[PDB]
């Protein structure tokens, strides 16, 4: 009578029907559930998150220690969401963005609303007030850690002292993340490692996807500084299978190399050679070193874009 096969596709679907679908699902499964997404500025990562981008209408959370590379993929998001003729805002609570490097990773800063909330409260209510307004694509709120409650921003007493800044966080997203849903527009809130910083104990379980951001390495390409290596984990995924992990090289003053992905995601995938030290195309000479070559890739612009393309194709290319 029993056939475990059949028996258990019929529970994923209840699981689903009740849950939500991705509620439960096979790790190697593909999906095909082509979402509308932000690319975010990562191939790599784009491919990692199995949608080729951060989910419209979601809360997404980009946590990790400072200089990890997390605003900047939040920035990159955001770029691509105005490309896309999206409007954006950024929630600051913490005024270190600098909108000159913002527009470099191809934010229109002057269109992109900023707000600097006076306690956490407002913040996450102005963002709020913003997200049901239906004209935004994505909405940052930098800081997670910086929303600190009223009562402790204004001088409050060392009793009634509560768990405040997570409640705060918690209700929230509660009434947040449907209007997101009805609205479409993609959460990011940036959380800065230093509770996952208090109130990331709520965001954990309202975000659809979740990125560990890490630094892992200092591009040297030779001995010198230019940028480093980001490495960024996909630990929740909702909208597809989670746990991939994707990497890239964040240079100083530019944003995400889009040369670096491709050298890097072309061979893993084939299409070019490291003979050991070298890089090769089609067997067109790269260069000796990932620098080199991604200078290469950056001047001989023909190349990388059929790469790009051999890449986007053997991956992810037009659905449906
Ligand atoms: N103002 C800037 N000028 C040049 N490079 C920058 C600037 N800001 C960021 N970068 C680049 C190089 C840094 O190694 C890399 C990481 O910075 P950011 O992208 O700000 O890290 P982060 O997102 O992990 O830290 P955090 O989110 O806690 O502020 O981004």
């Amino acid at each position: 009578a029993p056939d475990r096969e059949k028996a258990l596709e019929l529970a994923m679907a209840q699981i689903d029907k009740n849950f939500g679908k991705g509620s439960v699902m096979r790790l190697g499964e593909e999906v095909r559930q082509p979402i509308s997404v932000i690319p975010t500025g990562s191939i790599s990562l784009d491919v990692a998150l199995g949608i080729g981008g951060l989910p419209r209408g979601r809360v997404i959370e980009i946590y990790g220690p400072e200089s990890s590379g997390k605003t900047t993929v939040a920035l990159h998001a955001v770029a691509n969401a105005q490309a896309a003729g999206g409007i954006a805002a950024f929630i600051d609570a913490e005024h270190a963005l600098d909108p000159e490097y913002a527009k470099k990773l191809g934010v229109d800063t002057d269109s992109l609303l900023v707000s600097q909330p006076d306690t956490g409260e407002q913040a996450l209510e102005i963002a709020d007030m913003l997200v049901r307004s239906g004209a935004l694509d994505i909405i940052v709120i930098d800081s997670v850690a910086a929303l600190v409650p009223r009562a402790e921003i204004e001088g409050e007493m060392g009793d009634s002292h509560v768990g405040l800044q997570a409640r705060l966080m918690s209700q929230a997203l509660r009434k947040m993340t449907g209007a997101l849903n009805n609205s479409g527009t993609t959460a990011i809130f940036i959380n800065a490692l230093r509770e996952t910083t208090t109130g990331g104990k709520a965001l954990k379980f309202y975000a659809s996807v979740r990125l560990d951001v890490r630094r892992i390495e200092t591009l040297k390409d030779g001995t010198d500084a230019v940028g480093n290596r980001t490495r960024v984990k996909v630990v929740k995924n909702k909208v597809s299978p989670p746990f991939k992990q994707a990497e890239f090289d964040i240079l100083y003053g530019q944003g995400i190399s889009r040369e670096g992905s491709l050298i890097d995601m072309g061979v893993e995938h084939g299409f070019i050679r490291k003979s050991g030290s070298w890089f090769t195309y089609e067997g067109e000479q790269l260069g000796q070193g990932k620098e080199n070559a991604r200078k290469f890739l950056l001047e001989n612009t023909d190349v990388a874009n059929e790469i790009e393309k051999k890449i986007k194709e053997k991956l992810g290319i037009g659905a449906v």
